[PDB]
């Protein structure tokens, strides 16, 4: 069980594993550690896999269930991690991104630190859903700080609508700076696993009219907690 | 001696003072007191004062030496306030415009004072003065937080380019925003004293192209620390 | 009668005329002169009106009915001016901001001419009025061309979120740059009468919670044409009755 | 010989020829036409070249002589493409964007069209040229955006109106559908169509050692929409 570095910031291959519910401990605290680690974890020659076999698979890390995002932090308990395997990819594009929202937190100049830490951000969903998060969150399982932001905030807390939207370009433009992001070329049997709570990714539209289709399995996760121990607040 | 507050955030005007060399220690204290109070004091009806009773004035307050902007932050030291006079005016247009960078400070969500009081500015003069300086300087007098910033501002300590534009006008957006400011019509005989270490301001070109006359006496000042005790840095150049 | 500049681009001050229903037609002539080339006009110790009074010398001009704004572009008619008088003012603070809109194009580089003569926004009251005017329009009167934007844009047509606020700030920055612009140190007896169709105003609330009062009298206007010769669009709501 | 699309906006791969001075003409015109449809073109496999056999294929193409940038933008008569091979790479990254800039013309709104189409831009490095926003592309007639991060300022703008347009384009040209980011393998080789295009190297590899040999050829000057061409100020 290899696990191939992909960028110096973030991605990972993980080779000599089949998927599935009936795998070794061992090998199930390789993949952990490595999606922890890498933040976004690939599974090349998986044509083993239909969809329940990758729901048993997604079972052992966790409890199942365009521009950039973190996966629906309009609600407040949003998902930890995502299992996401192709079924169906056009002759020519398809391409997705992550970016490590992680790492995105460490190479921020201190003054920037300073206020993300005590920064929050109003998520909301363009049935109307709102919470306030922490712009930075404690990660529960690493400790690491990791910046959380995306398409669904709509303003921060205190700010006006200009100051608002200037900071939060400032923050994703960091945050998806192309060092910060790894592009997976999408070739059938790949499975990706990328830990949300510490990630962005974003869909490319770029194969037209074609077909694509994806299964993906979510798993559950927990309330944010910024570095002073306050949980996020709900409204709607 | 009474004082006239101008507008809530600043500004006022001072009437019963003869401003000249030879005045009153308890009137020059509560002029001081006035100007750090009110950050811009504004004297009406000074005709007596010509370039030497003013510079005599000045020496009351200290030691004699368009964008909005900070007089001089290329330099680590530099000038505490200034005294300007009017002399030859438009016949219409050329007010002055002042902004309070310490109700600018006050006025500040939490997480952007985190940011400005941890936050370092590079200022020059595009003779190479190169100064790095707090974006917030404890008042030397007053102890209150000043933002510091302006047109000499050429970039933030571990920001890019891109960063610090976008802080850099976000910052002045709220010092110049215009209940934050006061718009001065000239009279013939009027006399502005500001305080430089809490104030921004900026000349208004719209007298076209007719002739003006100010005089300025500007004070010595010091090195600015910021809110745990750090004092400016002089990267190039030397202090005034 | 003397008309006074108060400055290169906008404000002029008019001395020599007791305002009211018994004015001299060629007086009006004058004023509206005055008001149509200086975008703001201002008279000073005008004691002797009232909302009676006021009213009445409004209707000479025309047909009667904070943050920098056009007034009621959320409709389509919105007004051509307005007559404001103060009645109660603050011992400090309370000035009142005023931006050329006609000057602020004819300032505008060629590039950012072709952008915004193409370029239509969506006004809104954030009832629900919201319609489609162009960002140039034509003046009636003068012929001259005034951008069309202030707090009530939410958007520009054909535009995303991010483009749209960052051109509207480009714009903006133009129109509300201080030598575009006179700010109204008011006094009791003065009144201010201003070309909403050229121009924009901001309050500015500086004088903390005390007491202020003023009366407006707004004028009926017309619905912009762009440069092109099409008029704005409704989207929802009605125009302006009366 | 065959020619195949890698996204809709950009990118296509030619497999099946081996590069060098030693190539059919007919070859050479079935690649130019994909250079010049594509902006982007990728040859997988091409174990085989070396600094001689790289410059000699060049020549079948034209005349030979980090950030989102078109090459050598503050000089006037700037390259038209480049031959980029992998002689040497690190064990995990290095990959390399490209964006397709007559694509972003073309997917903007009429009023962007107003502005880029009469907009001019002062290119320089830290020489100094001012150049069209839109170029007419040469060859193809396609008109194209021009920036990059050699771009100071804008003429007749300040500043600040400036970098925040400038900011305004360069987040469509290099809006991900508009681009393609190229995984290096041994023996790979690109040519991009440097008129039609922007270029970013991508720095994710630590203290990693990433040798490239890259192969310029001519460019003309550029002209706008109404013919006028590019001013020089510091030759
Ligand atoms: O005092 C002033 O600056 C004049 N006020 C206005 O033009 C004005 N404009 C609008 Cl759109 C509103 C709108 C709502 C309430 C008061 C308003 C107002 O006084
Ligand atoms: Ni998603
Ligand atoms: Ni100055
Ligand atoms: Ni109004
Ligand atoms: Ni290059």
């Amino acid at each position: 069980i290899t696990v191939k570095k992909l960028g110096s910031r973030i991605g990972a291959q993980i080779d000599g594993v089949r998927l599935g519910g009936d795998l070794d401990p061992a090998a199930v605290n390789e993949i952990r550690a490595a999606l922890l680690a890498h933040k976004v974890v690939f599974f090349r020659g998986q044509h083993q896999l239909d969809d329940a076999e990758q729901l048993a698979f997604a079972g052992l890390l966790g409890t199942p269930i365009n521009r950039w995002h973190t996966d629906v932090t309009f609600a407040a308990n949003y998902p930890a991690a995502s299992v996401l395997r192709a079924v169906s990819l056009p002759s020519y594009g398809g391409s997705t991104l992550w970016a490590n929202t992680a790492a995105a937190y460490a190479e921020l100049p201190e003054p920037l630190k300073c206020l993300t830490e005590n920064l929050w951000a109003l998520h909301t969903n363009r049935p109307d859903f709102r919470t306030e998060h922490p712009v930075v969150r404690v990660h529960p399982e690493t400790g690491e700080r990791t910046l959380l932001a995306g398409d669904f905030v709509r303003s921060f807390v205190g700010l006006d609508s200009h100051e608002s939207r200037v900071l939060f370009e400032v923050l994703q433009r960091r945050i998806t700076m192309p060092e910060n992001t790894i592009r997976w070329n999408w070739a059938p049997g790949d499975v990706a696993i990328w830990d949300n709570r510490a990630t962005q990714h974003r869909a490319i539209d770029d194969y037209d009219d074609q077909h694509r289709l994806m299964h993906r399995v979510t798993l559950m996760g927990d309330v944010p907690v910024d570095v002073y121990g306050q949980a996020s607040r709900v409204i709607s």
